[PDB]
């Protein structure tokens, strides 16, 4: 660590203590241990574009050997990824891609297609009939935009599915729940929710269970954090989109070491995504 012996790679999460990003860090740290590189996990305490960009520039100013980060937005992150690359520091994107930038490689879900699968799933389980509200991590983050947009394309040929609300959770359980509650009071006809980040469906499920209505509410969310699996087992959540956070962190560090060695790697490595339901539990 406090040695120049080792390569220094930085992994920047969307939010430092977000549960999903700590899983990504587990994968990255394990790859780093196997390779004998120093992996520094450095990120905003509270998700924030400007703070995220400040940490990227600070790591590049410390002349680290590689930087792994989301290309969180196209407008702000492409020029910064490019300027870092031009200072001879390779950039690997993780979890969210910036495909027009000069990042060397991406490891993460195909986010558009993840949302499309969620849209297919909701249309199948509701037989094409649903009054849908969407809770998304943010309206500006690229992976959130793609998961919403893929969902919308997938349900567009279902005349009986209508989206009546889209709200931001800022990837916390508490804002997801707050938004779910206000959606239900302004739109009492909502009977389906779609969450596009790891804590959204958890926030919705808490609010749905506090009503304990007879007429059920369909919830499809993202990722497989323990609370999500529990709600899926309870039947409160109907489905969720799988990602491979540990694997993208592990593979991003392995790719970075290959790049530092002068070796080619694929431009895009899409880790597995698929919709699972209660019938797919155990795992
Ligand atoms: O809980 C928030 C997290 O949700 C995940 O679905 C997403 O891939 C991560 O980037 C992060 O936004």
């Amino acid at each position: 660590e406090t040695t120049k012996e080792a390569y220094h790679f930085v992994l920047v999460p969307e939010e430092l203590d977000n549960d999903y990003w700590r899983l990504v860090e587990k994968g990255a740290k394990a790859a780093a241990k196997e390779l004998g590189v120093d992996l520094e996990y450095i990120g905003p305490r509270q998700a924030n574009i400007d703070e995220h960009l400040r940490i990227l520039k600070k790591a590049a100013a410390a002349k680290v050997d590689g930087i792994i980060t989301q290309g969180l937005t196209e407008a702000e992150f492409v020029p910064v990824i490019n300027e870092i690359t031009d200072k001879n520091i390779p950039v690997v994107t993780i979890d969210t891609d910036a495909p027009t930038s000069r990042r060397v490689a991406y490891v993460g879900t195909d986010n558009y297609y993840a949302g499309f699968l969620a849209g297919r799933a909701l249309a199948e389980d509701t037989k094409g009939k649903a009054t849908v509200a969407i809770i998304t991590g943010s309206l500006t983050a690229a992976h959130q935009q793609l998961r919403v947009r893929g969902f919308e394309d997938a349900v567009r040929q279902e005349k009986g599915i209508r989206i009546v609300a889209i709200e931001e959770s800022h990837i916390t359980r508490v804002q997801a729940a707050e938004k779910a509650y206000t959606i239900l009071k302004k739109h009492p006809d909502v009977n389906a929710f779609y969450g596009t980040s790891a804590l959204d469906a958890i926030g919705v499920a808490k609010v749905v269970e506090q009503f304990h209505r007879e007429q059920k509410t369909y919830i499809i969310g993202f990722d497989t954090l323990p609370e999500t699996i529990r709600y899926l087992q309870k039947g409160t959540i109907a489905a969720t989109v799988v990602q491979e956070p540990y694997e993208m962190g592990y593979k991003a560090v392995k790719m970075m070491a290959e790049i530092v060695a002068g070796k080619d790697v694929p431009v895009v490595t899409n880790t597995e995504t698929k919709v699972i339901r209660k019938k797919d539990l155990p795992l």
